[PDB]
């Protein structure tokens, strides 16, 4: 008789786990996450910002990292996401052990952090990791201020129920840069119709592709550099190729459209 | 250059993930789990209760069995635990959605099992599992009820700082039958002088060898069974070789005592 | 030198805190709590569910009360929730312990129910009770099924983040009744303009006066029985006189627009 | 007919609400909350330290005082406590959201700072208080380390499960001062002989005795002043008369012993 299965990693493509040096995206934004993962650091005069983590692995990568760019690892006071799953909010336990930064993030991602991802309305317990707890909790639109960097939410439910994007002005050549940090705008292997645990998910993808192309947008980033046309690996060239925000919104709504379409048919 | 390493699964001897039918421990006592792992459905006529439910991919099989036992999902009432790693509490999230049955745990097993076991004391996050809430906590000595039958736990801190004792009385041929679920006193790997995750690591396993001596115990189960001599695979015959309480915590206290040594010369 | 001010308990008006027999509602609903605070109870063949619960304090009341329907305290299986606060959550925890039922809401209820009303967006600290866990975390649209009955979530945020209304079929002389549960639609002493704590109120506010139109709505309830003119004390004609979803909306909305007016003036 | 009761408000006496100056204990170990409520504020070069908060209420005042002492909110790193009741763990979850800081606790204490004071083991819902979280969970014998100074956790369960003495070596005239925050050896109105919550209490207050005379202890200070024999109103003079380790522990345990007695007799 055959057992039971062993439990199953969640295992990545290697570029995932690609470490890379600090790519400057502005006068205080900064990469410091792998070549195909997004992990922004906001370095202010009061402290640091982390904007996702990546996978669990990369919190020791991190706070190398971090150091480079004179960040002790107690320097860091905020951890903001984008949402609450295994290869981008990996190392949030960790990194709160470690730095004692507090964790900001609305209701659905807080809940699904607490989880460690477990019980995921897709894909059930396959990418579980240590969970953590949310400090502050946020509501859409609301205002999140560092060193006085002024953190904007805008919530675009979808890929999960507390996906959101990050907005803030930072500068360069002297001149105000709008950074736009767009959630993912993916379904992977999502049943989107008549999904007894997400019975609005197609309104919620409807509205937040709009929210994507609302949003103040000088520079748009996205937690796979690739969704948003970024290559981390080529340097002070990685953002020629990048798309607008209207872009970002366009191209995943007619992805989400032929998935749909694809999905009636299958 | 290479890679961070990709996440490591927790895997297991087969044995440990081999399903068995329901054995019949007492009158109302039956190990529901496998053959290397140990999970006990006692039935009462006001529910039934159960202690460790063994891997996170169990959940199913013991549900199973459950109901070969006549016991329905939402008839689970209760699930107690030995201690919460993911090979005696991995699926505890899952039955806790499936059954609507409360846990009643310590606060040191509540609190690791409200991580899901990561940041173990001495396995860091290597054995996650998904995480799960305990309803009622439970001190030293407390009785807890579950159609007329009383459980009564025994604190053995060791294993893991929540690490409990569980003991109650069936029946069998018509005479009083004392059950004592004892947990693991085991320290594989661990660094046991000059812990700083755990100081008093020590004298807490020694005072939990003595906890163990003095238990109720005309019949003794572990949760590992080869711990306490079962052999589950060979059926009515699976608790012949079974050993006391006291001879239980004997073979323990030596082997820590070696181990102690070994230590102090490796 | 004046010392720090004592602690302020929250009171209410004495009809709030009466209690009173259960009157029905329809075949299987039956309201259970006070005159002046609505708690629903709806009885399966598989067990009972509790919408809200009302005041810390009534939760004997309420398991009399069920008890006097012929419900024990372990057959109520499920609690359900129109908004975490303390004057119709408050006695959450006290139930979970005392019948093991499990509680189903939304990430927004949820962890407002997790830290027992403190924070509050608009009361700060002054209306704290219990904290409770949420054992089922629901998406807008979601169906909640005990003994056959479906009850389904209908987000309507504003009163708190997470306000939720909850509607499903009964009988009545043969014929099908659809009761809505919805959810206060007040803003007493809020700041509606501007609130950095929640900006997007009005717009919420807004969204969800059209959600309670649209409701299936043969007949209303609410968890103050005034805001949809009942009166629980005159027994059998309690809901003569009560609103519909659409009357109810609409004095709400005007309710609404007229605050809002008026805070633009004061 | 009587309404049920209203909620009652945890009153106590005016001088344990009675602000009080920054007062002096050691180089770097200020007593900065109230007359009658310890609140010890540790200044490291790296961060200060906070030993209990006191009411609820005082939070305001305890970041009025750090401020006096030059210590800005955010300089505060973390929060250790004696135990979590609501005049010794009150404004605990304020403070969390205004510094930054992190709560370091044991189990026991986390699981009854969870619940906010709730369902307490002998007061029931008497003494609710806002909850928070605790970040870092410590072990007996447990070093915590904040700027260069050590703190030492040791258990002495009784007043509560969580029960905790921290110590600490400061300095004064050149000289090392180790500095001992025993918390409560007090039962107000316990059972405790046969109490089904907590079968052990007697074996755990008579070990906590033990453990409060072998404690490094050149000076004592207690969660409620007059305990140890401190009057912080007298200013410089307010430690003059303060008991030894020995002697609370010893004058602990003949008050608990004639209130054994008399549970006896009563
Ligand atoms: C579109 C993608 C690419 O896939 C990742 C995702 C899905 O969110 N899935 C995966 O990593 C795998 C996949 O989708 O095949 C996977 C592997 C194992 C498993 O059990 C579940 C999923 O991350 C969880 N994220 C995005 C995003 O846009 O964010
Ligand atoms: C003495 C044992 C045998 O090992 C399991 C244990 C340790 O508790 N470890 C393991 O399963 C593995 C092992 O010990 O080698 C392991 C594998 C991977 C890993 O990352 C950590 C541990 O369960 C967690 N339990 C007991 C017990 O007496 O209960
Ligand atoms: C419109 C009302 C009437 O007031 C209650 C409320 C507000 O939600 N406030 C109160 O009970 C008091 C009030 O509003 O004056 C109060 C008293 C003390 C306090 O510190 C805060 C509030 O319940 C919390 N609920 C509704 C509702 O529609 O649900
Ligand atoms: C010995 C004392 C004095 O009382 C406080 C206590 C008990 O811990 N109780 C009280 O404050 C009141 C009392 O004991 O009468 C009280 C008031 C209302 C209530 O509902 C419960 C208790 O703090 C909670 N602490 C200690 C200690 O040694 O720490
Ligand atoms: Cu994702
Ligand atoms: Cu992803
Ligand atoms: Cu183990
Ligand atoms: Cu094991
Ligand atoms: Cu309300
Ligand atoms: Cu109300
Ligand atoms: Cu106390
Ligand atoms: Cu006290």
């Amino acid at each position: 008789e055959a057992p039971l299965p062993q439990l199953r990693a969640y295992t990545v493509d290697a570029s995932w786990l690609q470490p890379m040096a600090p790519l400057q995206v502005a006068d205080h934004t900064w990469q410091i996450g792998t070549e195909d993962l997004t992990a922004l650091l906001v370095q202010t005069a009061e402290g640091a910002v982390l904007l996702d983590g990546g996978m669990p692995q990369m919190a020791g990568h991190l706070l190398d990292n971090m150091k480079l760019r004179g960040v002790a690892p107690q320097d860091l006071r905020l951890i903001l996401l984008s949402h609450a799953h295994a290869d981008h909010a990996g190392p949030v336990a960790e990194l709160k052990r470690r730095t004692g930064a507090h964790v900001a993030a609305n209701a659905e991602t807080a809940v699904l952090l607490a989880r460690g991802g477990s019980n995921d309305l897709h894909f059930g317990d396959g990418i579980t990791y240590p969970p953590a707890s949310a400090d502050r909790i946020i509501m859409d639109g609301e205002v999140v201020t560092v060193g006085g960097i002024a953190f904007t939410a805008h919530f675009m439910p979808g890929h999960t129920p507390g996906s959101t994007a990050w907005t803030w002005t930072d500068t360069r050549d002297g001149k105000p840069v709008r950074i736009a940090y767009a959630d993912s705008l993916s379904a992977p292997g999502y049943q989107l119709k008549g999904n007894p645990r997400y019975p609005r998910l197609i309104e919620d993808y409807k509205r937040s592709f709009a929210t994507v192309r609302a949003l103040p947008c000088d520079l748009l980033l996205t937690p796979h550099p690739g969704a948003s046309n970024w290559n981390y690996a080529v340097g002070s060239k990685a953002s020629a190729e990048a798309l607008t925000c209207n872009a970002y919104a366009d191209a995943a709504e007619k992805k989400f459209d032929a998935q749909l379409a694809r999905e009636t048919a299958g």
